[PDB]
């Protein structure tokens, strides 16, 4: 028993390729907890307390996704899976350069550390404001942009759905609206 008035939340995703370019977007799927007076960003996760939570269980899952891409893992682990200390050397056999990369188990079960945001984005309903923005390709789902008066804040997210991030970003501009 801990409050009744729950916020809204959607499944938003994440950018994270800031530079200048767009060659090299690094998106990440996110928990847009919209308040109805503040809009609080999370990990697509929860917060862990006196209630704990046990393993999540799968069954079988192979290998074998081309579709989705989740970076931090390989890019650590790159001087590790091709061997080590006898694969020095540039002057022959010089094949480091694995084509494929069928390596990806236990999707669900044990409790890692999910390293990113650590901490939610909490952002007042009294300055900020939301925008529905476009791609240049506009695949399906619009883009949305909701900067705050609390720093020049300005966070991007791109929903699954259409009508989901219309009117989640119309709903955002309803409360900071005020």
């Amino acid at each position: 028993a801990s409050g009744r008035r729950a916020p809204r939340t959607g499944l938003l995703e994440l950018r994270c390729g800031a530079g200048s370019g767009a060659g090299g977007e690094r998106w990440q799927r996110v928990l847009l907890s919209l308040a109805e007076d503040a809009l609080t960003v999370s990990p697509a996760d929860g917060e862990p307390g006196p209630e704990p939570e046990p393993a999540q269980l799968n069954g079988a899952a192979e290998p074998g996704a081309a579709p989705p891409q989740l970076p931090e893992a390989l890019l650590l682990q790159r001087e590790v899976s091709p061997y080590f200390k006898n694969s020095a050397g540039g002057t022959s056999v010089g094949w480091d350069s694995p084509p494929a990369s069928p390596l990806q188990r236990q999707p669900s079960s044990p409790g890692p550390q999910p390293r990113n945001l650590s901490e939610a984005k909490h952002v007042s309903l009294k300055m900020a404001y939301v925008s529905r923005r476009c791609t240049p390709t506009d695949p399906e789902p619009r883009y949305l942009e909701i900067c705050a008066a609390d720093g020049q804040d300005a966070v991007f997210l791109r929903a699954k759905d259409e009508a989901s991030a219309r009117s989640w970003a119309g709903a955002i501009q309803a409360q900071i609206g005020t």
